[PDB]
């Protein structure tokens, strides 16, 4: 039993917000972050899709996954979670520009392998990876949630959220981008969105950052006509690592890796 | 569900060893720490304390507490927990004499005080806090847990425990040692052994060190004639952490603050 009674959380300054909901820094046994709807009477899609969130989390004991701490229900439904200082790996990479040692930015790679192997050990698919929602937690170590659901995302229905392609659509499957289905997403589009990332922290940047539109991205991304650039990767870049790149970047999802094994792979590079 | 299946851990270097168990580090996602009892057929004893150690873990979610990954029964009663580098409290202070400021000191008490706060909410009762087993991740966040629990001590039989006394005599409370009782042990005989680490952070030495035989330190605890000497504290040790070090350390153990009080004074003069 996680519902915390009502009463116990002192909720604090507010930090984060959207047309779902909203996240503030309070104080329970020591910091936590509160996520809480807006409303006052939910429903009930909205009662259970927090339900959906919070049984997700609830299976969740990982260093590398954001520690879930509770939930409540009186007077607004709340999910409560560790609080961490530092910030996202998209600030640090893309807005603070700090200057990570090529060990860093491996361990950086490795931590979240870790995490995203036991979650999908654990049948769990992220379904929104990209560098904003790896946060590195006193800037050392990685913890991976999804910073933007539920407050300024919608919670999932089916395969479809309100403000889906909002900051995600670089990370996204080919087969994500085009939605031939009802449900694109799988442990293999998890695994597309993590070589994004290796590109971010190997380029420093982010893909296409030369195409001046977003449909452009979407068709030619949902073509096959286009995909990030590993030539522009940096210099120190292992050789390894390319190639690691190259395979979870593959345009059919069947062959991509799955994270045992690139979790082994970094693991190696790492031990250089 | 938390019970990892037989072949997913694969089990490293011993770490500790004792009359009731052995500490591996482990690889499961990521690193691990792996507690077996060193037997084969497991007497319904051994078996049901096994299953009372995973009840408290599985309670627990807080930064400040030891993190719990799973169980398992084959081949061996096995527990699982996160991995943590760096050392015991217990270590800093007395085997590396490191140089605390005393702003981390603080910062140390303060998060020992959130993690006891929130096994005592959870209705916990630790029975052997102590320095070295208060762990600095990182030599940064303190992660409480019973580091001599089924390896070198057994695990609790009501309150009864083989090694019970082993490297434990300094903090325990004046009703502990006498055991007067089939339980002496309480929320308010945590508080006391708390003091004793709070003692050992302002001085940066144990308590009765002049003091020539266990013995004594049982018999003149145990009569209310013995108590630490709050005048060897260090001199940049603020008045109130004076204060409530000789609150926690109260013999008679109704005289003791609750964690809530406490905490919320460690954090006050955190403030400053
Ligand atoms: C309260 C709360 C609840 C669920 C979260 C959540 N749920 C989730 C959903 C799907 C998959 C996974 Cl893995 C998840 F973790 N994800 C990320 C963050 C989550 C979160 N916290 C924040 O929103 C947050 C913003 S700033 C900040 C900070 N500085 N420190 C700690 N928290 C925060
Ligand atoms: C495997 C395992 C299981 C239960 C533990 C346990 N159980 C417990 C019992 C009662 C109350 C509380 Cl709070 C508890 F946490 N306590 C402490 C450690 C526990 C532990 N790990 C070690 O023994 C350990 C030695 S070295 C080291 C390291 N470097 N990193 C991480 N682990 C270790
Ligand atoms: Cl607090
Ligand atoms: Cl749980
Ligand atoms: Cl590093
Ligand atoms: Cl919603
Ligand atoms: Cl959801
Ligand atoms: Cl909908
Ligand atoms: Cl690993
Ligand atoms: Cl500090
Ligand atoms: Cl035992
Ligand atoms: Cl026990
Ligand atoms: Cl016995």
């Amino acid at each position: 039993d996680w519902e915390i009674p009502d009463g116990q959380i002192t909720v604090g300054q507010r930090i984060g917000s959207g047309s779902f909901g909203t996240v503030y820094k309070g104080k329970w046994h020591g910091d936590v972050a509160v996520k809480m709807l807006n409303v006052t009477a939910p429903t009930p899609q909205q009662l259970q899709a927090f339900k959906n969130e919070v049984g997700v989390l609830r299976k969740t004991r990982h260093v590398n996954i954001l520690l879930f701490m509770g939930y409540s229900t009186k007077p607004q439904l709340a999910i409560v979670t560790q609080w961490c200082e530092g910030s996202s790996l998209y600030k640090h990479l893309h807005a603070s520009e700090t200057k990570f040692e090529m060990k860093k930015l491996i361990d950086i790679a490795r931590q979240t392998a870790r995490g995203m192997d036991y979650l999908h050990a654990k049948s769990i698919i992220h379904r929104d990876l990209k560098s904003n929602n790896i946060f590195l937690h006193e800037d050392n170590t990685v913890k991976i949630g999804d910073f933007g659901l539920a407050t300024v995302k919608s919670r999932w229905s089916g395969s479809h959220q309100f403000e889906q392609l909002s900051g995600s659509i670089l990370w996204m499957a080919p087969e994500v981008i085009r939605m031939q289905d009802s449900n694109p997403y799988s442990f293999q589009s998890d695994v597309y969105a993590f070589g994004i990332v290796l590109y971010e922290l190997m380029t420093g940047q982010l893909p296409y950052s030369n195409i001046n539109n977003r449909d452009q991205i979407i068709e030619m991304v949902g073509r096959g006509s286009l995909s990030p650039d590993l030539s522009k990767v940096r210099s120190n870049c292992p050789k390894r690592m390319k190639r690691l790149m190259a395979e979870c970047l593959k345009k059919k999802r069947d062959e991509r890796p799955s994270f045992p094994r690139i979790l082994a792979e970094i693991e190696e590079l790492a031990r250089e």
